[PDB]
């Protein structure tokens, strides 16, 4: 009977790995989970005892090489990307990849070109927010022309304080700001001509001479001289607080304006309090189901999904600019 | 010139009674707050220290009879209400009074016939939600039709548990709904038939001997079978919630479906926050010193303001019959 | 190896039908869509050509008794439910049913007994409020304490104004007003002495020579006088309206105050915009999900999901209880 | 008896001019309106048939040497705040004055020198956003410590569209953006080092050869590195949206995240609504009182309430710091 099953092979058992993992395994249809890498030992186990998997790798391109799988998942660290790209495209596999691409633009531009000689192999990006059910409802007013034309973006990704202690990676804005990048050209159709960001370590001095940023900010003229601004942090009080705002002429939408947990509002001494998602885990879990869900059916119905190496090079070029005008503080130009 | 200053004597120097005078003496145009009754001496001392109150009395009467004023402020116990209301407009004076009218049905009908007789004279009950914003912003959209005719209105009113030590009356229903049997015949038009009421003692059972309630809900039956729920109480935990919710054949409304204090949100470890307001001088600062406004300017116009006693009168016997129903548990008429 | 597949036979593909059939068939793990039954040869043919179902039957009875199944799931019309729940439990299948449980308390009676002669067998109602993960999150706060015990639950339920024209039933309590019951008896663990109910036809008078209700609301007081408070009705004019309110010694919380349809806020000339979810599937599409798995999960690990036929006869009965108060006009006993 | 009435001469009758001046005529404690100077002869009729005012002038040095009057409130075009301010206080007036203090800096400074030799008299700037309910509890909260040391400050001003057809003036950020500014300063106590600004007139490309901007937006640095971003335009299709939003290590909070208009909430086919404020006059109206009577009151009780021409100096520099920076579309220091 037609469209069978997609056997996939992860690398990378993270946290993000982890959860891509037990969605492919246990949620996704016409999935199954093959095969698991990991130079991390007890992952491999977590892998077969939790999920049942088959096969396990130590390294990624035995895996590609010898597993019974029809495409990859790569979650490893950013470093890794590009070359786990080329092995699995080369050995023919589609392959889904975690953002960012890669860390390089010459190294990026080298996998593009492999990219282009597998045309007929599956590549996406995991900008999971193009996935997301409040992204594309935004999306979709956007593009019935409803709010007119986009005049400024501003977007927020600031992690929990949670997380703060366990911190103490690339830089600020690679680290955070990738997604809202990506979605500012998504919506706009526009791209980044030059940018200006600024930041400080407040909260924790520590990070000066570690070189990070707990809290960074941004301003960003676009082609058309269309506007976007950026915040992006490790320290909110409150929990996962990434927010969207467009505004156009003709009206203005914010996405996450707070990041609500779910319809339950509590009134008790402290006033009215809507509880927050907490983690990306919590806030992206209908996302990353639907870019999973995407990716197989694109292999089995042999249909794109639209997002591409080009997406991702200019998610990590507009970020080196970003960390570029913060180190040298002054506006860069992203084409140079 | 044109049109002077009303003079005002006030009785009753409570809470409420030491808000009407402050705004008299020192926020409203036109008028002066001349003379003060009270039985207290210090709250006497008060309003000469306070407030420049010339002339002050130990005599409701005494003051009507002997002060230099056009107009009385009653803010006595309620009690007093009625008796003070006919002595003020036999003596020449207009006469503003706080709710209840009265709490006798027949002592009622009694001071509806004297004010008839002094059909001259201004006299303006104290419900004050009928000149707050947000009441009459909602009326505005009822009185245009853009809600359709009303299906339903439900009416909260809950004091701040701040309260219940010292509350430790005539009951919950002439205490806390009186305002809200108002409401819902202003925004109607239409009168009350039949009631139900039920009430609990959970968090203060000591109530149950003296007679009190801490929470009671009812839900009551139009003349053209329009609905009704009331919800009364002492104990929030979040501060002075009051909120109307009107059900109309084309829509719906909420005034204050939380009470927030201002316009600032407060984002930390426990959620997203919107502090409320914490009591009715707070939440109703605006209304009362409306009202009052309402008052002397409708002295110097020669203009009615358009609350009778009659609507005193059906919130007192509204409030009686949802006291009654509760009492005997069973459904009230409430014309008998 | 352990765990194998639940294999499902469905009866009744109407709206709420063809949901549980598209999960089951697509998104349930560890289930198959066997087989499927329904009187009208179209949903049968839909069943084949969608979602692949192997087994098609006019008759339950022939399902029960012929198809490969371990489970069933009764999505028929209330007067089939009991007859079909007793004929699949003789015939060793695992049961999930629709609420209502039936509609006579006999007969309901009748059932419960045959269901306490198959204990072995799964028997699950389909109150999938109780696993929504909102009602679930205010669940644990009341589990923990933290508004302290219940004094007052207010439930609405209010379908979209979309479903009127083809809706001019067993009555409004009866088709709208269960879940709120069922959900009033699960947070509160207490049961409901006396009703009133009341209702109009406003918007639509045709339903009054037809029995029906276009708008009902209902007063109720619990066995340690708590009070609850229920709205029911089918033309709400922005949505799906279903929001509970609990009312606690210590705080206060609402599910879904407002039914908001994502993250997504809208400004434009009408003001401050939160778009509404527009129907049930919709707004429970989660809750469906979590059901659906809970009940293959519990027959795979043969644990009770704690949603039994007293929870189905005490929803009905307190239904009937408000019809009967809506028809004499006078507060009903539920036990009698 | 202690503290008469300040007499006050106003100049500028204009939109805002009028409010202020029926504000002080009607409102306004101990206060009087005794003179108005205007070079439009219709607004001298209005101030002498609406608000009595005694004293009418053509020429604002005419009124302050010969009007019988104790203050004056400045709210000409900002070209003519300085030298008004200047020949005020050498007539031995008290002085409040709209914003700007005035447009030049060289100018300024000589002003500010005739403030420091009139120290005996009030000077005070219009900042009225330090007069706001809802300002001066997000002020409290940072003075009690509760969100931190503030990390980033992101302000908004943008007008209503109902305003852009007679629109279509000093720049966009001098007209909008000085408040703002104020508000930075005045919560964090601290100065802004270098800022870059970037516009556009995407609705209305008509503003470009008028030197114009329908939309602009700021990043800016402060002396600590302290960030702060500005949005500032003069098309907002849902009202008048005036937002300021304080992120800080242990929290965050955000006045008016939307411009609500009242506590009511509207539901129909459209969603759930909030409407909003639509202009200045409404938003502010509390803030303009408040701030009239701490004028009349710091005359009275001789003590200065804080807003200083290094106020208006600092608010003037940076709004022309930001102009520089939007015209060389460059990085520049406010300090030079």
């Amino acid at each position: 009977m037609t469209q069978k099953t997609i056997k996939i092979g992860i690398v990378g058992l993270g946290r993000l790995g982890k959860i891509h993992a037990t969605n492919i395994a246990t949620k996704i249809q016409h999935a199954k989970l093959q095969a698991a890498t990991s130079v991390v030992p007890a992952e491999l186990d977590w892998a077969k005892k939790e999920l049942g998997v088959e096969e396990v790798f130590e390294d990624f391109d035995d895996m590609v090489q010898h597993a019974d799988i029809d495409a990859v998942f790569i979650v490893s660290p950013s470093g890794f990307h590009l070359q786990q790209i080329e092995s699995a495209l080369n050995a023919g596999k589609h392959v889904f990849s975690e953002k960012p691409i890669g860390l390089d633009i010459e190294a990026i531009e080298h996998t593009q070109q492999v990219i282009a000689q597998h045309a007929n192999l599956k590549f996406q990006l995991g900008f999971m927010r193009r996935f997301d059910d409040s992204y594309r409802y935004a999306k979709q007013l956007v593009d019935q022309g409803k709010i007119g034309d986009i005049t400024l973006i501003r977007s927020y990704s600031i992690d929990p304080a949670a997380g703060m202690a366990s911190f103490v990676s690339g830089g600020l804005f690679l680290d955070m700001s990738i997604h809202d990048i990506d979605v500012i050209r998504w919506f706009t159709g526009k791209e980044i001509d030059k940018v200006w960001a600024i930041g400080l370590n407040r909260a924790y001095p520590v990070l000066d001479k570690a070189g990070e940023l707990e809290t960074g900010a941004a301003l960003m003229q676009l082609e058309d001289k269309t506007m976007a601004i950026l915040v992006a942090g490790r320290n909110a009080a409150h929990g996962y607080h990434v927010e969207t705002e467009i505004i156009g002429t003709k009206g203005m939408l914010r996405i996450a304006q707070v990041p609500e947990k779910n319809l339950v509002t509590v009134m008790n001494e402290e006033g009215i309090i809507r509880p927050t998602s907490q983690n990306f885990p919590e806030r992206f879990a209908q996302a990353f189901l639907s870019e999973e869900q995407a990716f197989v059916n694109s292999i089995l119905n042999n249909q794109d999904v639209g997002i591409t190496a080009e997406d991702g090079l200019q998610g990590t070029k507009a970020a080196l600019a970003l960390q570029e005008a913060f180190e040298k503080n002054d506006i860069v130009q992203v084409a140079s």
